C-alpha cells in the first residue's frame, strides 16, 4: 500500500512530549508531513495521526522512500 498522493512522508518512530507551544508532540509510529524547515536540525511538520503542527528535530523525522517517484 502506497500513499498515492505526491508529498512529503516522514515518522517519527519516537514519543516526544512537546514542551513549549512551538513544538510538536511525536509519537513512536505516527506519519508527520514535513510543510516548512525551520533550520538545520529543526523543522516544521503536521502529525498526520495527531494533527498537530510544530517543530521536531530532523533526527527524530527520517525521509522515507517508494515508487512515489517516476
Amino acid at each position: 500500500g502506497s500513499s498515492g498522493s505526491s508529498g512529503n512522508m516522514f515518522v517519527a518512530l519516537h514519543t516526544y512530549s512537546a514542551h513549549r507551544p512551538e513544538e510538536l508532540d511525536l509519537q513512536k509510529g505516527e506519519g508527520i508531513r514535513v510543510l516548512g524547515k525551520y533550520q538545520d536540525g529543526w523543522l516544521k511538520g503536521l502529525s498526520l495521526l495527531t494533527g498537530r503542527t510544530g517543530i521536531f528535530p530532523s533526527d527524530y523525522v527520517i525521509p522515507v522512500s517508494g515508487p512515489s517517484s517516476g
